[PDB]
Parts: C-alpha cells; sequence; structure tokens
C-alpha cells in the first residue's frame, strides 16, 4: 500500500531550482485533502475554469468574479505563483461577443463595410475584457495565457469566430492590450496543445516569429502537454521546446496530464480497480523520461503545471465518457484517486545525474 500524498517529499521543493510545479484547480477544491496536497507539492496554481471568458463575463457587463477571486486569495495566502487561463479562446467564450448591436451574428455578415465595423466592435469588446481582467488581477498573476489554441490541427490558423471576423488582428491586439495594462513585467504566453506535432509546431513558430517581427509582445509558448503513455515522443517534445527557445521565448508546460489511453480514448476502464498495475508502471516510466527531459531543458522552462491534482478530478474522465457511451475513468497524475502516490510519483521525485536519450 502506497503512502498518501501528504506523507511524501514535496514535488515543488524537488524542482525549486529548475521550474515551478503547478496544478489546475476549482474553487471547491481549496479545502480538505486537496488543499493540503496543493500547499505541500505545488508552488503555482491556475484556474481550471473560473477565469475563462464565459466564466468571467457570461453576459456583457455581468462580471462573475467570485470563483476566480477565491483562487487568487488562496494563492495570496499560501504564497503561490498564479497563471491566468485564459484571456481569449474559441471555446468557453460567451456568444454575445460575436453578435452585433442589431442582434445579428457577425460571422453571417455579407456587407463589406459592416464586416469592418463588426471587426472593430469585436476587437473593442476583447480589449475591454482584457483591460478589465488585467487591471483587477495584474498584481497577482505572473504568467498570462493571452490566446489559446489559435493554430488549426489541419494546418494554418484556426478558423474560429475570432479569425473569421478579425483575421489575425485579435491575436496582435490581445497581446498588445495585455502588455499595455499588465506592464512590461507581465509575462504573456500563447498556449496550445500538440505543440510537439512537427507540422503544428512549425505553424505556431511561423505565426509567433511573424508577430515578434511586427513588435507584438509575446514572452513565451505554453505547451498544454495533453499527452499519452505512447505519444508524443520525448524527441519531438525536445525539438518543439528548442525551436521556441531559438526565438528567445520562454517555455511553460501548462496543462500536463498523461492519459492511460490513446486518442480517442476508446476502451476505457470503468473502475480504478480495473486498471492493470503494468499500465501505471508504463505511465511511471514515461513520466520519468518526461521530467528528465524537462531537467535537461530546465534553463528553457520556467514552470510545469499539471491539469489537476489527483486522479479523482480530471477532464480526462469526461473525455473517456464521451467516447465510451457515458462511462469510463482516466488516471493521469502521480497521485491516485484515493490521494495515494503512484509509481510515477517515485520516478519523478528521485534525483538522476546522467540523463539518457536517443
Ligand atoms: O478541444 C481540444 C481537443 O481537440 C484536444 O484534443 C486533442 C486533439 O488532437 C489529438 O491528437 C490529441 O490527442 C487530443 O488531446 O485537447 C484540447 C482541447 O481543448
Ligand atoms: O473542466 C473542463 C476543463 O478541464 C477543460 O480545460 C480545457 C481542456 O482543454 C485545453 O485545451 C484547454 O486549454 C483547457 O482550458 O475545459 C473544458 C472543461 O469542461
Ligand atoms: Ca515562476
Ligand atoms: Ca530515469
Ligand atoms: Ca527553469
Ligand atoms: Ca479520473
Ligand atoms: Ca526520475
Amino acid at each position: 500500500d502506497q503512502p498518501f500524498a501528504w506523507q511524501v517529499a514535496s514535488l515543488s521543493e524537488r524542482y525549486q531550482e529548475q521550474f515551478d510545479i503547478g496544478a489546475a484547480v476549482e474553487p471547491y477544491q481549496l479545502e480538505g485533502r486537496q488543499a493540503q496536497i496543493l500547499k505541500h507539492h505545488y508552488n503555482s496554481l491556475v484556474a481550471e475554469n473560473a477565469m475563462k471568458p464565459e466564466s468571467l463575463q457570461p453576459r456583457e457587463g455581468e462580471w462573475n468574479w467570485e470563483g476566480a477571486d477565491k483562487i487568487v486569495e488562496f494563492a495570496r495566502k499560501h504564497n503561490m505563483e498564479l497563471r491566468f487561463h485564459t484571456l481569449v479562446w474559441h471555446s468557453q467564450v460567451p456568444e454575445w461577443f460575436f453578435i452585433d448591436e442589431d442582434g445579428n451574428r457577425m460571422v453571417d455578415e455579407t456587407d463589406p463595410d459592416k464586416r469592418e465595423a463588426n471587426k472593430q466592435l469585436l476587437l473593442e469588446r476583447m480589449e475591454n475584457h482584457i483591460k478589465t481582467v488585467v487591471e483587477r488581477y495584474k498584481d497577482d498573476v505572473t504568467s498570462w495565457d493571452v490566446v489559446n489554441e489559435v493554430i488549426d490541427d489541419g494546418g494554418g490558423l484556426r478558423e474560429s469566430e475570432w479569425y473569421q471576423i478579425t483575421g489575425t488582428d485579435y491575436i496582435k491586439v490581445a497581446f498588445e492590450t495585455a502588455r499595455k495594462y499588465g506592464g512590461e513585467e507581465a509575462k504573456l504566453y500563447i498556449n496550445d496543445y500538440n505543440t510537439e506535432v512537427p507540422s503544428k509546431r512549425d505553424d505556431l513558430y511561423n505565426l509567433v516569429k511573424d508577430l515578434l517581427e511586427q513588435g507584438v509582445p509575446i514572452d513565451g509558448v505554453g505547451h498544454q502537454s495533453h499527452i499519452q503513455i505512447g505519444w508524443p515522443s520525448i524527441e519531438d517534445t525536445r525539438a518543439s521546446f528548442e525551436k521556441f527557445t531559438s526565438l528567445g521565448l520562454d517555455n511553460q508546460v501548462t496543462e500536463l496530464d498523461m492519459s492511460l489511453y490513446g486518442w480517442p480514448p476508446t476502451g476505457a476502464y470503468t473502475s480504478y480497480d480495473d486498471i492493470p498495475a503494468e499500465l501505471l508502471q508504463a505511465q511511471a516510466d514515461r513520466y520519468d523520461q518526461l521530467f528528465e527531459l524537462y531537467e535537461e531543458l530546465a534553463a528553457d522552462i520556467s514552470s510545469v503545471t499539471f491539469w489537476g491534482i489527483a486522479d479523482n478530478h480530471t477532464w480526462l474522465d469526461g473525455r473517456a465518457r464521451e467516447y465510451n457511451n457515458g462511462v469510463g475513468i482516466d488516471a493521469p497524475f502521480v497521485f491516485d484517486h484515493n490521494y495515494r502516490v503512484k509509481p510515477a510519483y517515485w520516478r519523478i521525485i528521485d534525483l538522476e545525474h546522467h540523463h539518457h536519450h536517443h
């Protein structure tokens, strides 16, 4: 029987000279064992949902600050670094942003002059959303996910409502506005998943390089790192981090979780007791290799955040259920559903000096 997470050496202390160790949280998790584990193992937080655009401003001028405020207060009280997730996204974004003042959907507008006005209105709404949020939290946030998931998996820019209405201008204006109100001190990140996939890595690199060349203030790349036991390779992860470091950008691992399954997560286990020990062992072997790579690149990585605390709360449960007729669980962390350490904990808390790789 494994010890509980509050009985073992701190992850954040183990990596304190190398990078932050963070967790995504909900306000209701800021009590009990989850809070105890947070304060022991992590020195950085991010809001899993409470700071997304639809959570904060679900209707225009309706500001829903309570959940986000509780996360900020917890970070203040326990002296934790705080990432802000996220200022601009095509999901969990309220639809009122994209409706003109006559009630019509901007994406449907055919008149060229009205499309140009819609672009100005949407950009101004985004500017005011950013200004309001940054002005409230600027003294508590260290790293900002300014834009999230703007690159398409099929190549090129994601053709969300943001892109259809403004082109790339929403990206430039979002960073410019975050810098304007957060100051030069604020660290501004573009965040995405599958940044290890070479075609997507290259699209992101080319977008960021072009923006940097226009003076857009981008400080780093957020690698969501929603990964698997068999994918992506350490080699492709290394190549991605190094490509963005070559532009002078910081790298953060922002939403790390390692699913037991492939994509999509078909054939999921429906009970934690059904998970074979050798799968958790394969997961431990992979986390070992992953965190050794992070150690090798520690000069280029400021922070590594897991998208959750322990296996009893992870969006990967919902993904399993979406692809297995409503049932299924996933177990992606180093702490299991009972808060007991997993094989993976032991394989990332130890200290190795000779890092092997391909
Ligand atoms: O909506 C996004 C998902 O589509 C994304 O899912 C990824 C799709 O590409 C696959 O290769 C990945 O395995 C899978 O995780 O996750 C992020 C979410 O915001
Ligand atoms: O509770 C769920 C969240 O955990 C989930 O968080 C998103 C996962 O995909 C990533 O690509 C996003 O950046 C991240 O915000 O969003 C859905 C929600 O139901
Ligand atoms: Ca830091
Ligand atoms: Ca090792
Ligand atoms: Ca570092
Ligand atoms: Ca789970
Ligand atoms: Ca190790």
